[PDB]
């Protein structure tokens, strides 16, 4: 492997793209992105408004990630220093998530404080938590991620998107070994690194040894009338682990989003095999229990808004391994192969530093605490409990498959590749 080595990256989501920003930053001339949709895809988990960003291993990481959106001149321009609340309604929830930036809330009114009045109008009935004034916020996911891919493509980096020509319908299995893909065109792209960086959609290509859960969460967008949105600008991200979270709405709609707190949907297929895989799909509608949990949070929080229609509604894709640790490594078998994967519904505040750690992986740089922690571990995945609901709450407080979903929402679409 050489810089001038063919690579090729599969996935143009929030993984495959900080790849391949970072191989281009370290030099590497020959790099190609195959995805089937154009940048940003529809079902990337990356194509969002906004996602939350805050802030031992995972400390190390998410520190490097963090001083990328304060610091990375590339992507400060979208993160909102705007802090956050952690909250939540239960013990159990309180549990599982000195200072002088974090303060703690038990009272109803100070929750309304944390907004200009009018806009946190609700009870938050048995809320409980902490806020972190500032070092916490938000990042505009969309355009972070198109920024990123972007300045790839500035040095050097090839991006085929679209289907089919970006589709790719299966790895090159050779003498034991990946040596590229082959796009739904029917063209061969043969690389001396593959990187797999499918998110929820990587099984489809390898056996992962039971170690990938693709799981889906579900977001609604809330469209403001243009007088009522500067009361709601610059407020803090709001955040119940039982409830729910939204954020200050964007510049281009006034939208407001937010996401009912769950502990996913998987979507369980039956082979003519008898086993059993969860099969991702895009759909640009959330169940009916989803918009009714999108509902009771705007009940308790902004109930001014309770019964506004949405004005876009999507289910989200991510994957989750046992423990929701990620997972990037080299494969154990295939020397060419690298992945990057498992974000565990976790990995967009990554999208500044990631790729910096992928690529260290290819190069075999990773340092052995931190390899230990992220590395192929099909242990940990034997006797797998798929409804695991591995630190979620909310909802039913089980994982639930769309299989079970009998009524879906009927928003108007909206084409998010743009
Ligand atoms: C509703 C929701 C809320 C979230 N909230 C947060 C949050 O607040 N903060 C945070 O840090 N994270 C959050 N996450 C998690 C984060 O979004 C994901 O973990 C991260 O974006 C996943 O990145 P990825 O690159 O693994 O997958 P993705 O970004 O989904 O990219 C995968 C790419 O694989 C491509 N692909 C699919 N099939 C093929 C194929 N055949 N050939 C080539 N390419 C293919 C897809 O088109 C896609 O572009 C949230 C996720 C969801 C769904």
């Amino acid at each position: 492997v050489t810089k001038s080595s063919s690579l090729l990256i599969v996935g143009a989501g929030t993984w495959g793209t900080s790849t391949a920003l970072h191989l281009a930053r370290r030099g590497y001339t020959n790099v190609t992105v195959l995805d089937p949709y154009p940048v940003p895809s529809a079902i990337s988990a990356g194509n969002d408004v906004n996602k939350v960003i805050s802030s031992e291993v995972n400390e190390i990481l998410a520190e490097e990630a963090f001083n990328g959106w304060k610091n990375d001149p590339l992507f400060k321009p979208y993160y909102h220093d705007t802090g956050l609340l952690m909250s939540a309604c239960s013990q159990e929830g309180l549990d599982r998530l000195e200072d002088p930036n974090l303060v703690e809330l038990t009272r109803p009114e100070q929750f309304r404080k944390l907004a200009p009045e009018g806009v946190l109008q609700g009870d938050f009935p048995g809320w409980k938590g902490y806020f972190a004034r500032s070092g916490a916020g938000w990042a505009h996911a969309r355009n972070a991620l198109v920024a990123a891919a972007r300045e790839a493509q500035r040095m050097g980096v090839k991006f085929v998107t679209g289907t089919p020509q970006g589709r790719v319908v299966t790895l090159i299995f050779e003498n034991n070994d990946v040596k590229g893909a082959v796009t739904a065109d029917g063209k061969i792209w043969r690389a001396e690194r593959t990187f797999l960086c499918a998110g929820a959609s990587a099984g489809q290509f390898l056996d992962f040894k039971n170690q990938l859960r693709p799981t889906a969460w579900t977001l609604v967008h809330i469209a403001l009338k243009p007088e009522e949105r500067a009361l709601y600008k610059n407020i803090p991200v709001i955040f119940n682990i039982e409830r729910g979270f939204f954020f200050e709405p964007d510049e281009e709609r006034g939208e407001i989003k937010i996401c009912d707190e769950h502990p996913g949907y998987t979507n369980m297929v039956q082979s003519a095999d008898g086993t059993m895989m969860s099969i991702p799909f895009e759909k640009t509608q959330i169940p009916k229990e989803a918009e009714t949990r999108v509902r009771a949070l705007l009940k308790e929080t902004m109930p001014q808004l309770a019964d506004r229609p949405f004005s876009f509604a999507r289910i989200c894709w991510c994957a989750d391994t046992a423990n929701r640790e990620f997972l990037i490594d080299r494969h154990p078998q295939y020397h060419s192969l690298v992945l990057g994967c498992g974000a565990s519904g976790r990995g967009f505040k990554y999208l500044p530093s990631i790729g910096n750690l992928i690529v260290d992986a290819m190069e075999g740089k990773v340092p052995q605490k931190i390899h230990e922690l992220i590395k192929w571990n099909p242990d940990i995945a034997a006797n797998r409990n798929w409804r695991d609901t591995l630190g979620r709450f909310g909802g039913p407080n089980r994982v639930m498959d769309f299989h079970d979903v009998k009524e879906w929402t009927n928003v108007q679409y909206r084409d998010i590749s743009k």
